[PDB]
């Protein structure tokens, strides 16, 4: 039994002077490099335990001992995401109901039914870049976000945000993005009740009404027509929990739809953006991935089967998730008193945070050269030690979207590689902005079309 390592405390401020950054995850990674696989972190009225090694994370992933904790970020997002799957406690009846109903709609098989709609949006991005003039460039995370938002709207509830037809997004997207920003801003608000935030609160209420009005109207519209689509909304309307026999109610369906948008859009666009970053920074890797794309994508548009063939592309995506997992942490609490790693007692209710980018740099698992981009690390996924790679979280609370995110990213990145050569025309210096997610801010490229016809 051992005292938990902890960075220096500064009287009443505790450890907080060490995080005076807008990139706390990257600052926490530097604390972990100094203090090792576990450290306690304290701030006024807050205590948590950050884990970074696979040995201890293997323990924290034991679901009989630890469950998902709702961080404060997730609590503020629950004000519009409600008791959707992301923002609900594992014990809530609606979490378990929605999980059992939605799981089959997110399986690897279910991907065959979404493929045509994902291709629809992916063709639109390819055509946008084909139609650029010679002087222009691409804003990478901005277009990736247009793409992921549109794909989740189409596959999620057969709704077109039409993000490629716009400079300013659809009013729902504007509201959702501003609501997420406000939720994150509230994390660092000293005097939340101060008059200067009256306008913030009013706007937050307006943005939630915009989101709810839209989604409720689409739900009511669909129930009236009886139209059956290939979308998740049809599955929610027709699904019954195998355990209770009950369906989701209309209000819970609204929260799942908002949740899929929130949970899916930034995380998946970050992944595509970092993968393209790594590829333009490693032209030899980019060449091997484009060669696979040209070998495999032999039809004017990709089939479901062809996407499954893009093995190297899949490896590039995993190695981007290893270095910069776009949802960089998840939070747990001890379900009962327990001892972690034989050494550190925990009391029931104690919080742990898994620091996924630091887990992914555990040199005992990956070798000494953990900063290098090498997709070949993933050539044999069965050989990777259990719990070493956790970009989609853990257990029954893992990413329900993982097969959807991966199928979409593979498809898109494979089409990009087939149709364009890319140029890092500004010699872009990586700048990782943190919201609740990671992205390469300001990342721009030029693409030069290979002049290959689309379909079809
Ligand atoms: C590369 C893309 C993505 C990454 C890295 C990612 C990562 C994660 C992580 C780490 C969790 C666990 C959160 C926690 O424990 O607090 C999570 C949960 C979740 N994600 Fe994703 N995600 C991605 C894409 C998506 C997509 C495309 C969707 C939906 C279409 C989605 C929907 C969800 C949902 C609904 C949950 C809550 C699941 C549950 O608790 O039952 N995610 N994701």
């Amino acid at each position: 039994i051992k005292e938990m390592p902890q960075p220096k405390t500064f009287g009443e401020l505790k450890n907080l002077p060490l995080l005076n950054t807008d990139k706390p995850v990257q600052a926490l990674m530097k604390i972990a490099d100094e203090l090792g696989e576990i450290f306690k972190f304290e701030a006024p009225g807050r205590v948590t335990c950050y884990l970074s090694s696979q040995r201890l994370i293997k323990e924290a992933c034991d679901e009989s001992r630890f469950d998902k904790n709702l961080s404060q970020a997730l609590k503020f997002v629950r004000d519009f995401a409600g008791d959707g799957l992301l923002t609900s406690w594992t014990h809530e009846k609606n979490w378990k109901k929605a999980h059992n109903i939605l799981l089959p709609s997110f399986s690897q098989q279910a991907m065959k039914g979404y493929h045509a709609m994902m291709v629809d949006i992916a063709v639109q991005l390819v055509q946008k870049w084909e139609r650029l003039n010679a002087d222009e460039h691409i804003e990478v995370p901005e277009d990736m976000t247009r793409l992921t938002l549109d794909t989740i709207g189409l596959c999620g509830f057969n709704y077109r945000f039409n993000s490629f037809y716009r400079d300013q997004p659809h009013p729902f997207i504007t509201s959702m993005v501003r609501a997420l920003d406000e939720a994150m801003n509230k994390l660092q608000r000293a005097n939340p009740d101060d008059p200067a935030y009256d306008e913030n609160k009013r706007q937050f209420q307006e943005d939630i009404k915009v989101m709810n009005d839209l989604v409720d109207k689409i739900i009511a519209d669909r129930k009236a027509s009886g139209e059956q689509s290939d979308d998740l909304l049809t599955h929610m309307l027709n699904g019954k929990d195998p355990e209770t026999g009950e369906p989701l109610d209309d209000e819970n369906i609204r929260y799942q739809i908002i949740t899929f948008l929130i949970a899916g859009h930034e995380s998946t666009s970050g992944l595509l953006s970092f993968a393209l970053y790594f590829l333009v920074k490693n032209p030899h890797v980019l060449q091997k991935a484009a060669e696979e794309a040209a070998r495999v994508l032999v039809d004017p548009v990709p089939s479901y089967k062809q996407v499954k063939q893009l093995k190297y592309v899949g490896m590039v995506l995993n190695e981007a998730l290893r270095l910069w997992p776009t949802a960089p942490a998840f939070s747990l609490y001890a379900k009962e008193d327990t001892v972690l790693g034989g050494e550190y007692p925990l009391e029931k209710g104690d919080e742990l945070m898994v620091l996924i980018p630091q887990l992914h740099r555990d040199k005992t698992i990956w070798g000494d050269d953990v900063e290098e981009f090498r997709p070949e690390r993933f050539e044999n996924p069965s050989a990777i030690p259990q719990h070493a790679f956790k970009p989609f979280g853990n257990g029954q609370r893992a990413c329900i979207g993982q097969q959807f995110a991966l199928h979409e990213a593979t498809l898109v990145l494979g089409m990009m590689l087939k149709h364009f050569d890319f140029e890092d025309h500004t010699n872009y210096e990586l700048d990782i902005k943190e919201t609740q997610l990671l992205k390469p801010e300001g990342f721009v490229v030029k693409a030069k079309s290979k002049k290959i016809p689309l379909g079809g």
